[PDB]
């Protein structure tokens, strides 16, 4: 396919989905999508935190998003 | 070769392959290939998760799959 | 979103907010976030350290940042 | 050197050379080069698996091979 | 901000200030640094060893270095 | 500095001077360097194997190599 990353992402801030974001170094971070771009995404929770694309493995949403 | 990777991917797509992908951190995640686009993979289990291409070691199908 | 990770970054230099970045190997580094540019990270403690972004996971600020 | 990569990987492929691929991750995978792309090699043993490059550290042929 | 690796590295480089270089597989490295193109450093100890960037996690200099 | 990868690397080759390259996963290859492109060494000791530079942390020769 082509472009959906974005639309995934953007489902996720819109909606405020809970996210869990898995990092290549073994910590999961827990909140919302507040924005990202293209190389960060800036993640919500107590603080916000910028989180480099290329440290994520995964991205888990705590429910069923449909693009 | 060339251009091998979106055929391989989209067999599996395209015929629902069960998976087992192995990120770069020790996770396997099992599932079925949703989608992809240039830098992601949406895999479906009880949600859908978005994997980053960078962050997989090796996509593992349940059976035979030839290009 | 677009230009998030310079907006972000600067407000971090420009008001010397505390930070704490979590590099792909495990290390967390504290200070300040003194320059910055297209690949490195200037990190100011005790000495100012060479922080290459490739090798960031996460920035987390002590406080919460509005962009 | 020059456009050594795509020999080497050749030889390997027509050959039918056994090889262990080292991943980044500490998993050896065992099997043969059934294709390979800019950015994937698929590897076949019991199935076929696509082993994204950047996730590999060293291929290992089982005997001498001479570009 | 904009072209700061080089400055930071140069005066590394030039005053040869002793560095620790933390590898983003735990091992750390000190010595001076050599000299450095746009993809390794070259640091030197008993030898001199070629540092690819990309496996450099931070460059912490023994004393405060202000570009 | 600038171009100084391929002048070390090419050293190491015509010298055949014995080389230690380690590896972002932890290993530790020894050999020596038979030829090497934009992406790949290739190591020479019972075989020749192909080692992505991606997954080079540092090489180290075996003795003083000046460029």
């Amino acid at each position: 396919g082509q472009m959906l990353q974005d639309p995934f992402l953007n489902i996720l801030r819109k909606e405020h989905v809970p996210v869990s974001i898995y990092l290549v170094n073994g910590i999961k971070l827990q909140g919302q999508v507040e924005s990202f771009d293209q190389y960060v995404v800036l993640l919500k929770n107590t603080v916000t935190q910028m989180v480099y694309k290329h440290a994520i493995s995964t991205v888990v949403p705590a429910r069923p998003v449909n693009l």
